């Protein structure tokens, strides 16, 4: 049997369980894909069990990090990110890839989203770093924010990109929230209405709440929008591919995420 | 979602399609197994290829060398080996892995061979490389022997064995045969009969005819044998786990290479 799991602290609340069971059973394989809590301090120990007993596994916070060093091989992407999300285990060698950075182009495209920047990042934390790798190798011109200035700069220089002010905002085809502006506060937006770009597209990260003031604004604004679940449910679809080479239907991983979160 | 083949030059008879196209079906997977011929001169763009559109390949002569170079990463025992038989491909890069020494392995437990040795392996060429390294791992006594002495001497050095000459068959307990003499060709064989040891047992890598002079030899001087499809369906099968994370049925995998062969 297929063992999968994804590590991290917390986890209760992760939706990968959920995809994966129904990536699983939509591509009618036998296996289980399990959430397993796993503080940093656990991560040398549960890495050597994956060594031995699961085909692979997804990590999230606050592992993304110290996990590229216990590895046998990580992806030039997830190098440079400096982020692993997904991990392989092949003859007990493990491999580690980001799957969030494809995941997130593969969502907008299959939403119908044209990429058509220039884009601008919001964050440039772990998300924003993923996202803006992302872009920029898709052949888009890419902008950053951060509410902390700094960040910003470094990262327009490590990733060769644009350390812009929120006005620039307006200037932009694509936006990208990849703070936690928004999350589990409804009446919260990292971008004020006044800034909206006139025409384009937006894309959220967080999906609690799904429908963020920030893409509600957006939509009232005349921009096309996408919740976070698309992304979500590419990046998983693309874990699965990588473990065992079938891609189960991003439309049935967002679905089954969708009655997981129960909205 | 997929798609495999064998690459060499030639493998215009191979039984891994045969054999794959078993695995598929038996574990209720689509997907396709074809072999491509590919000249040495034509591997560079061949895996380029593969990067685009294939989930994994099998490498056969003149290949399982050269492979190494033109790869993202390559198993520590590919590399003592020095040659790949597997490539996986994940996100457009390649890894290489040696199902030979494994499967070898496997096949001899699988068939009733308990390891005692002394073993002597005849052939210090590729396949002579990956059954030494195997027997070797098993903690047996090797022993290694070639029609040139100079390349027995260079690969007993290597990797701690012993080069002998063909009379040391008579001490030996365990014999392998992982040279191309008998192939196709009943009336040859790499060991002359007066030197088969009277007990003990004899594996041929040759499968092509099914009993190799080689094989008759041994059995007639009451040694156990074993043909060449075990460790063929083995290596195989454990390459189709490598791929999927799936191991599919070693025996039936044997039996659709059996009859794909006309016996």
């Amino acid at each position: 049997m297929l063992r999968f799991a994804v590590l991290g602290h917390p986890v209760a609340h992760s939706l990968s369980p959920a995809m994966h069971a129904f990536a699983l059973e939509s591509l009618g394989l036998e296996g289980s894909y399990e959430a397993w809590d796993t503080p940093l301090e656990a991560l040398p120990g549960r890495l050597k069990e994956v060594r031995r007993a699961f085909r692979g596994v997804n990590l999230t916070l606050p592992l993304k990090e110290a996990a590229l060093a216990h590895l046998d091989w990580v992806s030039p992407e997830a190098q440079r990110i400096g982020a692993v999300n997904t991990v392989l285990q092949v003859e007990g060698r493990l491999f580690g890839f980001n799957t969030d950075a494809p995941g997130f182009l593969e969502a907008l495209k299959a939403g119908g989203i044209p990429l058509k920047g220039p884009a601008l990042v919001l964050g440039a934390g772990g998300a924003g770093r993923a996202v803006a790798f992302a872009l920029r190798e898709a052949g888009l011109e890419v902008w950053v924010w951060n509410r902390t200035p700094q960040r910003a700069l470094a990262l327009a220089e490590e990733f060769g990109l644009r350390a812009v002010p929120l006005e620039k905002a307006r200037e932009a085809r694509l936006l990208v929230n990849a703070t936690r502006v928004g999350l589990e506060d409804p009446s919260a937006s990292p971008l004020p209405a006044e800034l909206f770009p006139e025409e384009g597209a937006a894309v959220d990260l967080v999906y609690r709440p799904l429908w963020t003031r920030f893409l509600r604004e957006a939509k009232a604004k005349g921009l096309k929008v996408q919740t976070g679940l698309p992304m979500l449910a590419w990046q998983g679809a693309l874990a699965f591919r990588l473990w065992t080479g079938l891609l189960p239907d991003p439309s049935g991983m967002e679905e089954a995420a969708r009655r997981a979160l129960g909205v």
